[PDB]
């Protein structure tokens, strides 16, 4: 039941390595499972809806990651603090190299995965701004630009540099120094005049 | 001649602002610029072409603009001089929103428009560079990062942040906020340690 839906996601994943969503059919989704295509559309609608889910889990993982985060404090110094933060979107998309490469173009194509980004890059940023917005308060950064501007623009350059460096575009930050390059980023735009 | 593909090419820039290229036949954009079809396929061999063309001279625009600031230096302070270059940016494609929004979106599909947007890119970051490396030899900015990945992630916010804030996205820093947001984070991260 819940296996071969597993097995369904897990063949989409491995099939998006090697090609685009284009490129796979439901087809070759069935056989990787181990099922027939009529079994197929008993669990998904079709392929757009299996990549839709397979980019929900990975969005979940990042949320709940930063929600594991945000209740433990880690015992260190602000940079360290945004880093090990960010590091979350590094290690769980970077876990998820194809999935996210095939999600940001599904993004053009399909509402409900513009809708999924949509709804939590908002929650990210809002969680940003008030992080920011405390650190305000307790007086570790100066007042400087609205804290929801400051944290969108960040929260957009994350998104193109991590995916850009992910797909290993032309240009873009070599993977091995994009976590350092963000960090500087944020930090200073954060706590700088 | 030119008169004809100067029609064709402004019919489309106006069609784009109503609809995407999907739902813009060549068909229309022949009666908008009151030629056949076959007429049309003289002057261009796609609707695709139509776009890499009207993209290929927003890219130039730009660039030109910006080579024309490079040339004359503006008698102002570090991030007055940032705010100008960002505004060449903002301006141009500012100015040609709906040519924008496609030719990105054209960047999933077309390896013309990808290369195209690449190449200026990464012109645009190594100027970038050139200007942050001249700024830390007359001891103007700390050497922090590496200057070209520095530029990198710098020019990346950038395309995405102006974008989304062009095409309305959500979220998005609103179009009258994001130059003041970007020369913000530019300044910090260039001069700050
Ligand atoms: C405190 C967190 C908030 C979120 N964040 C971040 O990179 N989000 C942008 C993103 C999502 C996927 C790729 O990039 C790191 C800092
Ligand atoms: C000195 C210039 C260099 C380029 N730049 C910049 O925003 N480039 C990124 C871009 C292109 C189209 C949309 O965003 C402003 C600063």
């Amino acid at each position: 039941g819940d296996d071969r839906e597993l097995a369904i996601l897990a063949t989409a994943e491995n099939l998006l390595e090697d090609r685009p969503l284009a490129d796979i059919s439901v087809d070759d989704l069935a056989k990787g499972a181990g099922i027939s295509r009529p079994t197929f559309y008993f669990y998904f609608p079709s392929k757009e809806a299996v990549l839709l889910t397979l980019l929900d889990r990975v969005v979940n993982q990042a949320d709940m990651a930063l929600q594991t985060l945000a209740e433990n404090p880690a015992d260190t110094d602000r940079e360290n603090m945004w880093r090990t933060g960010i590091n979350v979107f590094f290690e769980t998309f970077g876990s998820h190299k194809a999935v996210t490469r095939a999600g940001q173009a599904a993004r053009a194509t399909s509402v409900e995965v513009a809708e999924l980004w949509s709804t939590f890059m908002q929650k990210w940023i809002a969680y940003t701004a008030a992080v920011i917005d405390a650190e305000r308060d307790r007086g570790a950064a100066p007042r400087t630009l609205p804290a929801h501007e400051l944290a969108t623009a960040l929260n957009l350059m994350n998104e193109r540099t991590l995916f850009a460096s992910f797909a290993g575009e032309q240009p873009s930050v070599p993977e091995a120094r994009v976590l350092d390059t963000l960090v500087h980023i944020w930090v200073t735009s954060i706590y700088g005049e």
